[PDB]
């Protein structure tokens, strides 16, 4: 199938009667003369482009990790602005949603590459054009280079405006990818939950999407000038690069720069909490924290559906900790000091008292899900509805796997296959196969019925009210799925009595 984009033609393939492309470019290389820059549109070509493969992978390894091993190498480039497109149809103007995933990872990893995530399924299924682009990550991305030079004046931001060039494309392009550019939701799980909260502050990107949504993800904060200075500065002195002469960054080599990155990576971390090269607000391309001192007015009229699942960190924990689930609740005490202090004991009593019959390891799960994954997602809510303007939709996924033993319960991703329509492409264990097609219809219509009609509601789930930061209505998604007023409400109110004296984010943020 060939398509025209306004840099040049494109040819796809057929795949499950949808169009498929990947790796169509979308901006230019971003080495040299683009590094820390902001995007640029690609130079146009003229004979058609085959996009038939994923693009490069962001630059993101440990040049020390390639070498001398056995693993087949990942190809990755500053040459990395790509983004794939799935779709029912070319320019027959029939105007069908678009939704434009935004790959998770962090703001630091990963690609939009792999089955799980494909657009095939939304696409042919639900007759919907989902784009998916690849961006700078890490420091490549988010490098606080403005104080050395006034042209790096954004610097920090410059992996945040390759989404913005991305939505450029979109609202330039889609309809010839059967799309309609003025029914744009982006929308993103983990760090594709964070962009999407960075994306809802920024200037540059108002008006070229309408509606959003943040699965366990959420961004209420972005680093502040004095923490990324410490972060700019030891990789300028890693480099042996004057404050002087900065510009020579441009020009080092791609190895020096991700061993550098690597050598400060290692010297500093729960996630969600901020601590690694990331947006700064600079007054450029970031003017405020995302939320956490308000809601940018500039998407006050779009709509938001955001949630998390109940115990987000239970399988990275166990990657971190792989004894963890023996801990008897001493230990649980002792391990939760270095994220609340004084008051770890307090939290953990708190949590045995609202869930008397939970074990050591799901009241650690718990607390370790709520903060601050479900702590920062709430905030998001309440600091978007107190803008009086369009409504906000949130939810709880409290379906479990019966995975390791009972051990992970409903962990962080485990719905990307349910909201996606791509069940399957992850793990599933005896006797879930119907109960995670059953998530998918709930969870992936709803996602649907946002996309195009502006509500979430569907003919899968109950009625579903919009959240207020009063009753806190929210939906819990189930086998069989439910409303449910400020669910485990009191947990969140304990941890929110000590949040003045919890770290929000690396260097704090000033009031």
């Amino acid at each position: 199938p060939m398509a025209r984009t306004r840099y040049g033609p494109v040819i796809g393939k057929v795949e499950q009667g949808a169009l498929a492309f990947k790796g169509i470019p979308y901006g230019a290389p971003t080495s040299g003369s683009g590094r820390f820059m902001p995007p640029t549109p690609p130079q146009p070509w003229s004979t058609p482009l085959r996009a038939f493969d994923y693009g490069p992978t962001a630059p993101q390894s440990d040049p020390q990790d390639a070498l001398e091993s056995g693993a087949a190498d990942a190809r990755e480039s500053e040459d990395c602005l790509t983004l794939n497109v799935w779709t029912p149809s070319l320019n027959d103007q029939r105007k069908r949603p678009v939704m434009v995933w935004l790959h998770g990872g962090g703001l630091w990893r990963l690609s939009a590459a792999g089955d799980y995530q494909a657009g095939t399924h939304l696409a042919a299924h639900s007759d919907v054009v989902m784009v998916s682009p690849n961006h700078r990550l890490n420091v490549l991305a988010h490098a606080y280079l403005d104080e050395y030079d006034p042209a790096f004046a954004g610097s920090s931001s410059a992996g945040m405006l390759d989404l913005v060039l991305a939505l450029k494309w979109v609202r330039d392009n889609i309809e010839e990818f059967g799309g309609d550019p003025d029914n744009v939701t982006i929308f993103g799980q983990s760090g594709g939950g964070q962009k999407v909260s960075f994306l809802m502050a920024m200037p540059a990107a108002a008006g070229l999407f309408h509606k959003a949504i943040i699965q366990s993800g959420p961004a209420p904060l972005a680093l502040e000038k004095p923490y990324a200075r410490e972060l700019s500065a030891r990789l300028l002195t890693l480099l042996d690069i004057p404050k002087n002469r900065v510009r020579d960054i441009q020009n080092v080599p791609l190895d020096a720069i991700m061993r550098a990155y690597y050598q400060i990576f290692e010297e500093l971390g729960v996630m969600g909490v901020i601590q690694d090269f990331a947006p700064v607000v600079d007054d450029v391309a970031l003017p405020q924290h995302p939320f956490w001192n308000g809601a940018s007015p500039l998407s006050r009229d779009v709509p938001l559906m955001i949630g998390c699942t109940r115990t987000e960190m239970t399988e990275y924990f166990l990657a971190s900790n792989p004894g963890a689930a023996k801990r008897d609740f001493a230990a649980v005490t002792a391990q939760l000091e270095p994220v609340f202090g004084m008051q770890a004991p307090a939290v953990v009593a708190h949590y045995r008292a609202t869930h008397p019959t939970a074990s050591p390891w799901e009241v650690d799960a718990l607390i370790r899900s709520d903060w601050p994954t479900r702590l920062f997602t709430q905030r998001i809510a309440d600091e978007q509805v107190k803008l009086g303007g369009a409504p906000v939709w949130m939810y709880r996924m409290d379906w479990q796997t019966t995975a390791r033993d009972g051990l992970l319960m409903s962990p962080h991703a485990i719905d990307i296959p349910f909201v996606l329509d791509t069940v399957g492409t992850e793990p599933v264990e005896p006797g879930q196969l119907a109960e995670q097609q059953r998530m998918m219809q709930q969870m992936n219509n709803a996602w649907v019925s946002f996309a195009r009609n502006g509500n979430p509601q569907n003919k899968y789930i109950p009625p579903w009210q919009p959240y207020n930061s009063t009753s806190r209505p929210t939906m819990i998604f189930n086998l069989h799925s439910h409303m449910a007023n400020d669910p485990d409400g009191s947990d969140l109110a304990f941890l929110k009595k000590d949040l003045a004296n919890l770290e929000v984010v690396a260097g704090g943020v000033t009031h």
